[PDB]
């Protein structure tokens, strides 16, 4: 545990900012899992909650909710027993939006107008990164449309930040039909990660790597960077605590229980440049 964490950071201070590179999750990694006594939203939730979708649609979406959640935290079920109901759930829900023919023009007020929030200290994590020209990687199963607008609207989507996420497509009118590419969802992100070799390549220097992530699935985030000569998981643990403590413990090198900030990956970046 602590012994090998420390080898790991001094590596990462060694090789600076110079060689440094930042993968992270988005929802309730960089976003709050809950905030002054209420649960917030997902990028997902944004949408599901907001004007623009009727109540009969909300009422859809937490019948779905329900359903394949249930499925999804499943002890018995193996992954792979999980994986297509979980692809199953993620297009239900796409095509539900679908229907409801989201104009691209009001996402800006929706995400304004949202219960989002960004975790404590997002300011400086976003703001040190930037000024030392440290690559982001934020790759998200959310909506990535959603995600973007909200560290806009933050001041932080800064010219080193890359979005990967699950983009809305849309017609002529600027009225949804449906989505970009292959779907990004909770257990697949290995698949994402190889898909994006273009952009790791061009980063064989930046041997040394941050993952933040709040899922088991976000552990795969890294499978596709060129060159590892150091790399530190940092876990955020927000729910389903007791059954999971031991599994992040063992997996992740940082686990961090129902902490609404950034300021342990502050600290250690504070180190590093
Ligand atoms: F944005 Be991650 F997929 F929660
Ligand atoms: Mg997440």
């Amino acid at each position: 545990n602590p012994t090998r964490v420390e080898e790991i950071i001094c590596g990462l201070i060694k090789g600076g900012a110079a060689k440094l590179q930042i993968i992270t999750d988005f929802d309730m990694t960089l976003s709050r899992f809950s905030y002054k006594g209420k649960r917030c939203p997902t990028c997902h939730n944004i949408i599901d909650n907001c004007k623009l979708v009727t109540d009969e649609c909300r009422k859809k979406l937490l019948q779905l909710k329900e359903k394949y959640y249930a499925i999804e935290v499943d002890p018995v079920l193996t992954v792979e027993e999980k994986y297509p109901y979980m692809v199953e759930w993620y297009t239900k829900s796409h095509g539900l939006l679908v229907q409801q023919a989201l104009p691209k023009a009001k996402l800006k007020e929706i995400v304004a107008e949202s219960d989002v929030m960004l975790k404590e200290g997002y300011e400086n994590f976003f703001d040190k990164l930037q000024q030392h020209s440290i690559p982001v990687f934020i790759f998200s199963a959310g909506i990535g449309d959603v995600l973007e607008e909200v560290i806009r609207q933050a001041g932080v989507y800064h010219p080193n930040v890359k979005v990967v996420s699950n983009f809305m497509d849309f017609d002529e009118t600027g009225v949804l039909k449906g989505f970009k590419g292959e779907l990004i969802h909770v257990f697949n992100k290995h698949d994402g990660a190889l898909r994006n070799t273009e952009y790791f390549n061009q980063l064989k220097d930046n041997s040394n790597i941050i993952l933040l992530g709040d899922s088991q699935g976000d552990l795969r985030m890294a499978d596709g960077v060129a060159n590892v000569e150091h790399i530190l998981k940092i876990g955020y643990l927000n729910d389903r605590v007791d059954e999971l403590l031991e599994k992040y413990m063992d997996s992740y090198d940082i686990v961090l229980v129902q902490d609404e900030s950034l300021e342990v990956a502050n600290s250690i970046l504070q180190k590093i440049l």
